[PDB]
C-alpha cells in the first residue's frame, strides 16, 4: 500500500517512493510506477498491477470496478481480473444450433486474413501459437490452400473475394501496365482507385444486390467504388493503424443496431508478411510476428465471447500466399545473355514477366520469340524457363487478360530473376510469386463457426472456391466465378446448394456401317499386323459383347459433351470406346483401362493404317497425306501397342477413327508416354482407365473454342483444311486401394495433363534419356475441372457417389 503507486498516480507525496513524472530522473519511482501510471496509455490489456486501478484519464481501456458499468473494460478484464476463461482456455464445444441477436437470422461472416502466413508456420510452431491451433482443433481446417499465380498480395486478395483467377478479374500483380488504357497499375499512385482495373463481382457487391452490408477494415477493393458500389463501412488503407485499433473497431460494428449492422466482415494485418521479407521466414522476428498475430486472433474471439457472438460469427481465417528465402545466389540477371538494353521493361521476382518500354505503339508487334529463343537453354540446369504466356501450364489460368506481358519467366523454387541488380530490392530478403503448388507458397487456411464443421481436417483446396463457400454460408446466389459450386460442400455442417451434373444439350448421333469399296490409303503396313478382312462381321457387335465392352472401357460412364452446336457418334470396339467428331474429322475423346498383366508390342506400325467403314473416307484419314509430310504428322488417341488377346499390334486401333493431327516433335513425348509410362502406371496402381483427346484453345482462355470459331483456325496443308490441337488431355483413374481394379473401385485416384502441342521441345532442353518427358508431364497436370472447361467435356456421371464428392475429386491437384 506504502509502497506502490495504485490509487495515487501522478499526486505527490512525502512518505518514500514517489509516483510523478520526475521520480524517474531521480530513481525514486515506487517499483511499480511504470506498470500502473504510464503502461495503460499504451496498451490495451489489463495485468494484476491494473486490477481495481483508479480510473486513469488517458487510459486507452479501463481495468477500474466501474468498467464494466461505463462499459469500456479491456478485452482480458473478465480472465485476468474476475478469474474467468479466455475463449482459448474453454474446451471446444459444437456449435449445432448458432446463437444469434435478432438481424442475425442469417449469421455473420468475418474474413480474417494474415499476410504471408504460409501455412508450414502452423506446421512447426503451432506449439507456440495457441489461439489458431485451438481454432484448428475445434473447426474446418486444411494443411494447405493453394493460391492463385502470381502468388502476390492483391491477385490473392481479389481472387478470395471473386472467385475468379487473377486472369479474368485483372488484378494480377501489384505494378501493371494496361495497353487498351496506356495506363500503369501502382499502390502509389492514384490509379490504385481506379475503377476500370477492378473486374468481376466482390462479394461485398453480391451481398449489397441480395439486401445484406458490409465492413471492411481494408481489403483490396474495399476502398474502390466497383459496379458503382462501395462497402457500406470501409477504410481508406493506412498500414499504421496498430492491429488492436482494427479488430476493436470490427467489434463494434457488431453492436451496431440490426438496420445498419454489416453481415459480411473483412480484417487484414500486414504480418507475418512484412516481418517475413524483412528478415526470412525462419526468423526470430517471424515467430514473434507470429505469436502477435495469434494474439490479435485471440482478442477478436475473447471479443466476441464478451458480446455472446462466439456461438454465431462464421470466422474465416486465411492467407493470401506463403513466404520463401531469397538468395542473392540464386537470382538471375538478364543483362547477362541480352547486355544493358534499354528497350524492354523486366518485372522482377519470381513471376518476372517482360514487355517492350516503347508501349502501347510495340505491345503486340514486338519480337517476343525472339527473346523467348535467345534466352531458352543457354545452360545445363538452368534455373528460370522463358515462356510465351500461351504456352505456360494451364493450371497457372496466366494468359487471357491484355495486361499479362506476352512472354513470361517461370522460376524454380528460391530463385527469382531481374534485368540487372540495379532494378530489385534485395536479393537476400523474403519474398513470395513463385509457382502456386510450392510448398512454401501454400496458405492458412481454417473456417470455425454454427456454418463450419469441428475437427475436420480436409484435403488442398484452392483460394477460388472460398468465394461460392461464403457465399452458401450468407444464403447469397453467387455470380459466375472459377470456383466449382459444391466442391466445398464438405467443409458445412448444412450445404445450401446440392451441385446436379451437366446435362448434355443434344443426345448422341449414330454413326452407322455403310458399304463402300476397300481404297488404298497410301500405306506401306508392317507384315506382323493381322489386317481387318470382313469390317461388318468384326464390327457387328451383340447386346451382350457391348455390354462386355461398354463395362470394361467406361467403368465411371461415357464422357458428355456439353458443347451447344456439335455433332458426337459413338465408335464401339474390343479394347476401347471413342466420340468421333464428324465437324472437325477426328475424336473428341477415346477410353481405354490396361490391366496389370497386359503387354505393349515394340513392334513398328508407321505408316498403316485401316479404312473405317462408319464413317465416309476423307484425303487426311489416308498414310498418303502424311507421307513425308514436314508440316505435320498422325498419333493414335487409344494406343496400338496395347494388346489383350495377342503378342502383336491391336489392329482395331489403326482405324482411320483412332488419329490426330501431330507434329513430330510431340510424337517423342506421346511414343514415351504410351511405350513406357503407362506401361509403369498400369504395374504401381493395379490397373489404369485412361480417356485422352485432342484440346484446341486458341483463344488461350482455358475454354473450349466453338465450332465456329474453329471453322476459322484450320491450316491448309498439301492443299486440304486440317484442325491442328492447341494441346492433348489425358485423365488416368485407378482405385485408392490397389488390391482393386480400376472397374470395381469404391474411390477413385486421378491423374491429369494438358500437354501443350509445340512443333519443337524447347521447353523440355533435350541435350543429355528420354526422363525429360516425366518432368513435363509433371509441370502441366491439371484438375481434371481443368480439362471439363479446355474440351467441353465431363466425366464420371455415372460414379453412385453423391454429385459434391464428385466435384471434390475433380478439383484435385495432384503433389508428388
Ligand atoms: C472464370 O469465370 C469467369 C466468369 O464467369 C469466366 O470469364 C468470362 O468469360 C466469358 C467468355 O469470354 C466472358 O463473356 C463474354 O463472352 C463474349 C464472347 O462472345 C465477350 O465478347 C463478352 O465480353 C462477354 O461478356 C466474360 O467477360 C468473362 N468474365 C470475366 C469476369 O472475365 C472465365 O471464362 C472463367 N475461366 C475459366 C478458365 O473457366
Ligand atoms: C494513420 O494511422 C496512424 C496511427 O493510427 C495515425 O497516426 C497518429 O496521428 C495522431 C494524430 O493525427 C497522432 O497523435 C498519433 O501519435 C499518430 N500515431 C502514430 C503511431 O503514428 C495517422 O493519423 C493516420 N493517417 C491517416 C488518417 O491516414
Ligand atoms: N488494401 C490495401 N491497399 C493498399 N495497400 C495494401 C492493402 N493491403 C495491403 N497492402 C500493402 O501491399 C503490400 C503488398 O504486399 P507484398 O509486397 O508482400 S506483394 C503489403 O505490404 C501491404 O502493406
Ligand atoms: C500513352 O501514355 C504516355 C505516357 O504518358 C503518353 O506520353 C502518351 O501520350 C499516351 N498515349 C498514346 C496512345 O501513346
Ligand atoms: C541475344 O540478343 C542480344 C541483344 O539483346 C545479344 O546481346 C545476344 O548476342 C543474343 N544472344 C544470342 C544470340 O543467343
Ligand atoms: C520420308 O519417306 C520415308 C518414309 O518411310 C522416310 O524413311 C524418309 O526419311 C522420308 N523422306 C524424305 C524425303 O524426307
Ligand atoms: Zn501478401
Amino acid at each position: 500500500e506504502v509502497k506502490s503507486c495504485k490509487g495515487r498516480c501522478f499526486e505527490r507525496t512525502f512518505g518514500n517512493c514517489r509516483c510523478d513524472a520526475a521520480c524517474v530522473e531521480l530513481g525514486n519511482c515506487c517499483l511499480d510506477y511504470q506498470e500502473t501510471c504510464i503502461e495503460p496509455e499504451h496498451i490495451w490489456t489489463c495485468n494484476k498491477f491494473r486490477c481495481g486501478e483508479k480510473r486513469l484519464t488517458r487510459s486507452l481501456c479501463a481495468c477500474s470496478d466501474d468498467c464494466k458499468d461505463k462499459g469500456d473494460c479491456c478485452i482480458n478484464y473478465s480472465s485476468v481480473c474476475q478469474g474467468e476463461k479466455s475463449w482459448v482456455e474453454e474446451p471446444c464445444e459444437s456449435i449445432n444450433e448458432p446463437q444469434c441477436p435478432a438481424g442475425f437470422e442469417t449469421p455473420p461472416t468475418l474474413l480474417f486474413s494474415l499476410d504471408g502466413f504460409r501455412a508450414e508456420y502452423l506446421h512447426t510452431w503451432g506449439g507456440l501459437l495457441p489461439v489458431i491451433s485451438k481454432l484448428k482443433k475445434c473447426g474446418t481446417y486444411t494443411k494447405n490452400m493453394r493460391p492463385v499465380y502470381p502468388t502476390k498480395t492483391f491477385p490473392n486478395h481479389y481472387s478470395i473475394v471473386t472467385g475468379l483467377y487473377p486472369e479474368s478479374h485483372g488484378i494480377i500483380d501489384n505494378k501493371m501496365y494496361d495497353p487498351k488504357m496506356n495506363a500503369s497499375f501502382s499502390l502509389k499512385s492514384k490509379e490504385k482507385f481506379n475503377p476500370e482495373w477492378y473486374k468481376g463481382e466482390p462479394i461485398w457487391v453480391t451481398a449489397k444486390y441480395q439486401g445484406l452490408k458490409s465492413g471492411t477494415f481494408f481489403w483490396p477493393g474495399s476502398d474502390v467504388e466497383i459496379n458503382g458500389i462501395f462497402p457500406d463501412i470501409y477504410k481508406m488503407y493506412n498500414g499504421s493503424v496498430p492491429f488492436e485499433e482494427r479488430i476493436l473497431a470490427v467489434l463494434q460494428w457488431l453492436q451496431l443496431p440490426k438496420d445498419e449492422r454489416p453481415h459480411f466482415y473483412t480484417l487484414y494485418l500486414e504480418e507475418p508478411d512484412s516481418s517475413g521479407h524483412s528478415y526470412g521466414p525462419v526468423s526470430s522476428e517471424v515467430i514473434k510476428a507470429l505469436q502477435r498475430v495469434d494474439g490479435m486472433v485471440g482478442m477478436l474471439m475473447d471479443g466476441l465471447k464478451e458480446l455472446n457472438l462466439h456461438r454465431c460469427l462464421n470466422l474465416i481465417l486465411i492467407s493470401d500466399h506463403g513466404m520463401e528465402q531469397g538468395s542473392c545466389k540464386k537470382y538471375i540477371y538478364l543483362n547477362k545473355y541480352l547486355g544493358d538494353v534499354k528497350n524492354i521493361k523486366v518485372i522482377y521476382g519470381p513471376a518476372a514477366r517482360l514487355r517492350p518500354s516503347d508501349v502501347p505503339d510495340k505491345y503486340y508487334s514486338f519480337n517476343y520469340e525472339g527473346i523467348a529463343r535467345n534466352l531458352s537453354c543457354r545452360e545445363p540446369n538452368q534455373h528460370f524457363k522463358p515462356y510465351l504466356k500461351h504456352f505456360l501450364p494451364k493450371r497457372l489460368h496466366f494468359a487471357k487478360s491484355d495486361r499479362i506481358e506476352p512472354l513470361t519467366f517461370y522460376l524454380d523454387p528460391q530463385w527469382q530473376l531481374a534485368l540487372n541488380p540495379s532494378e530489385r530490392k534485395y536479393c537476400g530478403s523474403g519474398f513470395h510469386g513463385s509457382d502456386n503448388v510450392f510448398s512454401n507458397m501454400q496458405a492458412l487456411f481454417v473456417g470455425y463457426g454454427p456454418g463450419f464443421k469441428h475437427g475436420i481436417e480436409a484435403d488442398t483446396f484452392e483460394n477460388i472456391e472460398v468465394y461460392n463457400l461464403m457465399c452458401d454460408l450468407l444464403n447469397l446466389t453467387p455470380a459466375p466465378n472459377n470456383g466449382t459450386h459444391g466442391s466445398l460442400n464438405h467443409l458445412l455442417k448444412n450445404p445450401v446448394y446440392t451441385p446436379k451434373h451437366p446435362k448434355e444439350v443434344h443426345p448422341l448421333v449414330q454413326c452407322p456401317f455403310t458399304r463402300n469399296p476397300r481404297d488404298n490409303l497410301g500405306c506401306s503396313c508392317n507384315p506382323s499386323i493381322l489386317p481387318i478382312e470382313d469390317f461388318q462381321t468384326q464390327f457387328n457387335l451383340t447386346v451382350a459383347e457391348e455390354k462386355i465392352i461398354k463395362h470394361e472401357t467406361l467403368p465411371y460412364g461415357r464422357p458428355r459433351v456439353l458443347q451447344k452446336e456439335n455433332t458426337i457418334c459413338l465408335l464401339s470396339q474390343h479394347q476401347f470406346m471413342s466420340g468421333y467428331s464428324q465437324d472437325i474429322l477426328m475424336p473428341l475423346w477415346t477410353s481405354y483401362t490396361v490391366d496389370r498383366n497386359d503387354s505393349f508390342s515394340t513392334e513398328d506400325f508407321s505408316n498403316c493404317l485401316y479404312q473405317d467403314f462408319r464413317i465416309p473416307l476423307s484425303p487426311v484419314h489416308k498414310c498418303s497425306f502424311y507421307k513425308n509430310n514436314t508440316k505435320v504428322s498422325y498419333g493414335f488417341l487409344s494406343p496400338p501397342q496395347l494388346n489383350k488377346n495377342s503378342s502383336g499390334i491391336y489392329s482395331e486401333a489403326l482405324l482411320t477413327t483412332n488419329i490426330v493431327p501431330m507434329y513430330q516433335s510431340f510424337q517423342v513425348i506421346w511414343r514415351y508416354f504410351h511405350d513406357t509410362l503407362l506401361r509403369k502406371y498400369a504395374e504401381e496402381r493395379n490397373g489404369v482407365n485412361v480417356v485422352s483427346g485432342p484440346v484446341f484453345d486458341f483463344d488461350y482462355d482455358g475454354r473450349c473454342d466453338s465450332l465456329e470459331n474453329l471453322r476459322q483456325k484450320r491450316r491448309v496443308i498439301r492443299n486440304q483444311e486440317i484442325l491442328i490441337p492447341t494441346h492433348f488431355f489425358i485423365v488416368l483413374t485407378s482405385c485408392k486401394d490397389t488390391s482393386q481394379t480400376p472397374l470395381h473401385c469404391e474411390n477413385l485416384d486421378t491423374l491429369a495433363f494438358i500437354l501443350p502441342h509445340r512443333t519443337d521441345n524447347s521447353e523440355s532442353c533435350v541435350h543429355g534419356d528420354s526422363s525429360w518427358v516425366e518432368e513435363l508431364l509433371m509441370l502441366h497436370r491439371a484438375r481434371i475441372t481443368d480439362v471439363e472447361h479446355i474440351t467441353g467435356l465431363s466425366f464420371y456421371q455415372q460414379r453412385k457417389e453423391p454429385v459434391s464428392d464428385i466435384l471434390k475429386l475433380k478439383t484435385h491437384l495432384p503433389t508428388f
